[PDB]
């Protein structure tokens, strides 16, 4: 087990388990290296430092999800509101059923344990901005198709949706007995969309088909 | 009582800059200007100290929430809405209280440390119960929409408040406590409350008492 034989995915899988178990602060390069079956030099073979490791764990789940959201605004389909619902609701289900995904999402939610460091906060800012941009674009396509209520601002709508969804994610992390990621994510999403979306455009409470492709 | 208050203040300054993990009772003492003996008299450990910090803020907030369901006034939605709007305003205008609140909202680093998640859980449960009591009184008074379930309305209100607070801690310039907090509150209340019950978009008068 020479350090240079470690693969990037094995380094990231090991680091994500370290971070889930010990948190960001207590995780060290030596711990990540040992966990993957090597020593710290196997981590250096891929990443300058622990924050690059964190960024890469985040990117690996945030990238795919941003891709899904981006598809909801396509001019090749004429149901952007339904598509946004398909993406979000299946994401909620996935987060609820896949502990590994859920624990990475919870690493980001938890953020920096003190004002001393802003390392997770900047990644969160950049992620929030990415998600908002994409939701706002889907909502702008919905307006053109006459699917929004008169006067609905798609930028405000996107901001309200992120707020009530973010709140469900934080609540479920704190007290899963009281706040249910699937059930309440879907209620927050539908409630928020119904404030900005015309009646009759989608049926609240329904499970959409996974977005095609 | 007042030495208590001094430790707590200093502990606020440490907890916010340094975090829950790296702060100890000895660091808190020094900034506070007191002896280790003096400090231990009040709090034998960091968690006892955090519990009294959260308490200081969380308690009187729960007392404001609790009042909105009083069987003595007939405007529970208006009152609950007023409490949250005023709270949002106060947080936005008082950096002291806003730092104490972020200490209160930040998560434990791991799934292994908890005692701060334990007060979050208890705090989360207290706030939801009180929201639900005010919305059930609204329901009794004919102020909720047909078929609105006060338990469900309170969960959505709670998620709404929590998403605004968290949104603003990450991106103050993208999530404005006062302006987006009021928009989000009014949106979620209008999903469950009949029209004409409160006046949206405005800051209500101070509640009595
Ligand atoms: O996009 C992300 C950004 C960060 Cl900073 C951390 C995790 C991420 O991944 C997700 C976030 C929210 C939802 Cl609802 C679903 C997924 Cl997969
Ligand atoms: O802001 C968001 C709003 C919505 Cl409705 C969906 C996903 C969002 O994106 C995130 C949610 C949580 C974390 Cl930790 C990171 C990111 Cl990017």
């Amino acid at each position: 087990k020479e350090d240079t034989q470690a693969t990037r995915e094995g380094i990231l899988d090991a680091a994500e388990a370290c971070f889930h178990e010990h948190g960001v602060a207590r995780t060290t390069l030596e711990m990540i290296g040992a966990r993957a079956g090597y020593t710290r030099g196997a981590v250096y073979w891929h990443f300058k430092n622990k924050s690059e490791v964190l960024a890469a764990i985040v990117e690996r789940v945030h990238l795919p999800f941003m891709q899904e959201l981006e598809r909801t605004s396509t001019d090749q389909r004429d149901t952007p509101v339904h598509d946004l619902r398909a993406v979000m609701i299946h994401s909620f289900i996935e987060l609820s059923e896949d502990e590994r995904l859920r624990k990475t999402m919870e690493i980001m939610l938890r953020s920096d344990a003190s004002a001393n460091t802003r390392v997770l906060t900047e990644m969160q800012q950049a992620g929030f901005r990415d998600a908002l941009d994409r939701m706002e674009r889907a909502l702008r396509r919905a307006r053109d198709l006459g699917q929004l209520r008169e006067g609905a601002d798609p930028k405000i709508a996107a901001r309200m949706l992120h707020a009530t969804v973010l709140g469900v994610l934080h609540g479920a992390m704190v007290e899963p007995e009281l706040m249910d990621l699937k059930r309440d994510g879907m209620l927050a999403l539908d409630m928020t969309l119904a404030a900005y979306v015309k009646d009759g455009v989608f049926v609240p409470g329904t499970v959409p088909e996974p977005l095609p492709e």
